[PDB]
């Protein structure tokens, strides 16, 4: 990984250390990126809907998984699943239930620094994997893309700034998201955020995440390029505000 500080470089050592997930894959491939086009080609708004029970930037809520995967099946174009276990208190077991439970897309969330972690998404069910710029170097995460590519999976490249944005297109991402929460601080930026998405080519599947909360800029980010949004505290809170953002 990268000279990393604070936080990050403690929850990479825990990363690097974590046993894999030694079951086999109970479910096919279902593309995100896809199926969030097929979702811009009939004019539904692409949401990905996060589980996580812990987190650095709120409260830990504690809701059924189960019950509040399936609510989401209904609505959501797909699911992110916190698996980091001591800042976010995830689970490989809570991803392999949510992924045996519905039939949408599920994206591994975690923090992505050795290749066995990999082969735990695909063995777990998770049908992509969030691969952060910011702990990586430009090697690490062309070789996690490509092994990741290996599976069948597109991986799900988070940036933050400039920096991040320009390594993307180098190692040739196709799935961005755009975060305007920054890592280290977890301050958000919505500037930086509509600036870097105004750099992104059309070929690339965009996904906004940070701090969305209404409809309306939900509408304006589409307006600028934006393919899916993310959101997380404000569905863990109340599920069914869901039905606002897509209707």
């Amino acid at each position: 990984p990268r000279y990393l500080k604070g936080w990050l470089k403690d929850v990479v050592q825990l990363s690097l250390r974590r046993p894999s997930f030694r079951a086999s894959r109970q479910r096919p491939i279902i593309s995100l990126n896809e199926r969030i086009l097929e979702f811009n080609k009939r004019n539904i708004t692409a949401i990905i809907a996060a589980y996580r029970r812990k987190s650095p930037s709120g409260l830990d809520v504690e809701r059924d998984p189960i019950e509040y995967s399936k609510f989401m099946e209904r609505y959501a174009v797909g699911l992110a699943v916190a698996t980091e276990e001591k800042y976010f208190n995830g689970s490989y077991e809570t991803l392999r239930k949510i992924a045996s439970s519905v039939s949408i897309p599920i994206l591994m969330w975690d923090f992505i620094v050795k290749e066995s972690q990999i082969d735990d998404a695909y063995n777990l069910g998770a049908d992509t994997v969030a691969l952060i710029v910011k702990i990586l170097t430009e090697r690490e995460l062309e070789s996690l893309l490509e092994y990741a590519r290996s599976y069948g999976m597109e991986p799900y490249i988070v940036i933050n700034d400039e920096n991040d944005l320009d390594i993307a297109l180098r190692i040739g991402a196709r799935f961005i998201e755009i975060c305007s929460r920054d890592l280290e601080t977890l301050e958000i930026n919505k500037e930086n955020q509509r600036k870097l998405i105004s750099m992104i080519p059309s070929n690339v599947v965009k996904v906004a995440w940070g701090g969305i909360s209404e409809r309306n800029e939900i509408e304006e980010l589409r307006k600028l390029g934006v393919n899916a949004f993310g959101i997380g505290s404000s569905l863990l809170r109340n599920p069914e505000k869901i039905k606002e953002f897509i209707l």
